[PDB]
């Protein structure tokens, strides 16, 4: 009985943790009960008409040190790669994750890029175009997605998990 491993990565307070907890309870939060070091949590879903299990990671990224960053991409398949479409610091940051990855992950870890807080489109700093246009180049599967409406949550994990599996 297998649990396919995948990690979330981003900026802190990009909502890794929403998406989580969207993805495992169907839960959102307004006030982060984000980890305050490692977490994960497992899912059972139905792809191509077979069932799934699946634990996704969460990181705080307050602890930098080797043993620990070894243990978080250690047997990864999948990595969502997240960032805020309201802050464009935090797109600029998703080339830092890229890389972090090549460093600690497996070479052939499937990734998507996900720009949570699709909600917020009165702040978005982030054009859908050129973040799809980046993914594109790089090689990576795109969506953005709202933990706090569910937007494209669901759909973000299962195509991940339909490449993985
Ligand atoms: N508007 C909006 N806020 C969100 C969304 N996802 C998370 N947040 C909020 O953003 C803050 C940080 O989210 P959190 O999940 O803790 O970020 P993390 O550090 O990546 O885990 C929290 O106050 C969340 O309620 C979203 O999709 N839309």
């Amino acid at each position: 009985d297998y649990l396919f491993k995948v990690v979330l990565i981003g900026d802190s307070g990009v909502g890794k943790s929403n998406l989580l907890s969207r993805f495992t309870r169907n839960e959102f939060n307004l006030e982060s009960k984000s980890t305050i070091g490692v977490e994960f949590a497992t899912r059972s879903i139905q792809v191509d008409g077979k069932t799934i299990k699946a634990q996704i990671w969460d990181t705080a990224g307050q602890e930098r040190y080797r043993a620990i960053t070894s243990a978080y991409y250690r047997g990864a398949v999948g990595a969502l790669l997240v960032y805020d479409i309201a802050k464009h610091l935090t797109y600029e940051n998703v080339e830092r994750w890229l890389k972090e990855l090549r460093d600690h992950a497996d070479s052939n870890i499937v990734i998507m890029l996900v720009g949570n807080k699709s909600d917020l489109r009165h702040l978005r700093a982030v054009p859908t175009d050129e973040a799809r246009a980046f993914a594109e180049k790089n090689g990576l599967s795109f969506i953005e997605t709202s933990a706090l409406d569910s937007t494209n949550v669901e759909a973000a994990f299962q195509t991940i998990l339909t490449e993985i599996y």
